[PDB]
């Protein structure tokens, strides 16, 4: 018999939502009906509520963002833009570590690249498509394919440019989440005042770089998000093998209670190894986003929760201060059954409903908890994620 307690007195972040990556461009553009699969929260729905889409160096490719950018609004979402390369007018090459006919943003060109960034934020805007916030560069830090940007090259942008985007600024977006890339924007007061969301991604990230103590130190009124990545390959046709897809659910969980991110957002939403399949349904990777999606809406605060109450087995809580309900995602990566006493000191809530997902279920309802004062016992069947509502 573990134990667990959740605080709902001890909050965290507010969740912002979660989502992924449309680029009609690059792949196809989602569906008409793969756009309400993806951010409708009906059945068979995934429940996202932010998409990113990216902002084309060419001008003429930005119609391509509309149709879908407009309907995840629709039906709710929140939308952020990154950009990959600036046009190539702005961009000079040079030799980076050795390797030549590297792409940078010409320094004298800022102000340009400032005014195409506000072109973009104006057309979406004037179809309907009012951006939450734009980033100055997707991976700076692993250009390879597109823009670098050196740390000190970021913060002078941050710094001395970003204050004349016309929405919220997004900065530095590193591949792995690297501080390296945006510790100098913390660190001055210019660049910090002109950052809004400070951007991430997660490839490779460790749990022990998951935590941001400067971050933790400065970052009052900025905002925290995850923008993309994939768990734990990307290999051809990989999205419903299990138990491998439980990797999905702890990188969630652990972006959100070690990282402390409002935001989680994949990469592309429809991929052989993404949350949506080729064919238009959920994978079992994305049956583990919805586990956190269709429930932990926006506005939901994360409070304090014991985090792995014992081995294999991870517990995240977020609460709707509407009503101070509370929705509890456990992942159990054990083979065996685990049963868990979950203490909600000082709750009202005396029932949950649970949804659970294993290899041979899709969130599946199962029979209520019925709390014996404020203590839930819970049993979780082996490798499977469960969310009480
Ligand atoms: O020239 C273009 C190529 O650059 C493009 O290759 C894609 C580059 O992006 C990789 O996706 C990355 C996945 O990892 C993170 O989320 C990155 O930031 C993404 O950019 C893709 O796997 C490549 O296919 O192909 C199109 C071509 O026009
Ligand atoms: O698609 C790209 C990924 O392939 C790349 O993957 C990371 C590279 O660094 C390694 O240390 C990580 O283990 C690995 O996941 O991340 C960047 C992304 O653009």
């Amino acid at each position: 018999m573990a134990s667990a307690t959740i605080n709902l007195s001890a909050e965290k972040q507010v969740i912002r939502g979660f989502g992924g990556m449309n680029h009609p461009v690059w792949i196809s553009d989602l569906t008409p009906q793969q756009r309400d699969t993806a951010f409708g929260n009906g059945e068979g729905q995934l429940g996202f509520t932010i998409l990113r889409i990216h902002v084309d160096e060419n001008r003429n490719n930005w119609s391509k963002e509309v149709a879908t950018a407009r309907r995840a609004i629709e039906l709710g979402a929140i939308v952020s833009a990154s950009p990959w390369n600036p046009p190539s007018n702005m961009v000079e090459t040079f030799t980076r570590n050795g390797v030549p006919n590297q792409k940078r943003l010409r320094y004298d060109k800022y102000g340009d690249y400032v005014q195409h960034l506000n072109d973009f934020v104006a057309y979406m805007k004037s179809n309907g498509v009012d951006l939450y916030a734009i980033s100055v560069q997707n991976e700076p830090d692993y250009a390879h394919e597109w823009t670098w940007w050196t740390p000190q090259e970021m913060l002078r942008f941050m710094r001395d440019y970003a204050g004349q985007i016309n929405c919220r600024v997004m900065a530095p977006e590193s591949f792995q989440y690297l501080k390296n890339m945006s510790d100098p924007i913390l660190n001055d007061p210019q660049a910090l005042a002109n950052l809004d969301i400070l951007g991430a991604h997660f490839y490779g990230t460790t749990v022990n770089n998951m935590p941001y103590p400067l971050f933790e130190q400065k970052g009052a009124g900025k905002e925290l998000w995850m923008t993309a990545v994939y768990v734990p390959n990307s290999d051809s046709n990989s999205a419903d093998r299990w138990p491998e897809a439980l990797e999905v659910a702890h990188n969630m969980h652990n972006a959100l209670v070690e990282g402390n991110f409002q935001a989680y957002v994949w990469w592309y939403i429809r991929r052989s190894y993404g949350p949506m399949k080729e064919d238009g349904t959920i994978s079992k990777r994305g049956y583990m986003m919805a586990h956190y999606s269709k429930f932990v809406r926006p506005g939901y605060v994360r409070v304090d929760a014991t985090k792995n109450p014992t081995y294999n087995v991870y517990l995240s809580a977020c609460k709707n201060k509407k009503d101070n309900s509370v929705v509890a995602v456990v992942i159990n990566k054990s083979t065996e059954a685990k049963t868990i006493n979950i203490s909600v000191p000082g709750t009202s809530i005396r029932k949950w409903e649970r949804y659970v997902t294993t290899g041979s279920k899709n969130l599946r309802k199962e029979s209520d908890i019925n709390a014996s004062g404020t203590t839930f016992q819970v049993t979780l069947e082996p490798q499977s994620v469960t969310t009480f509502v």
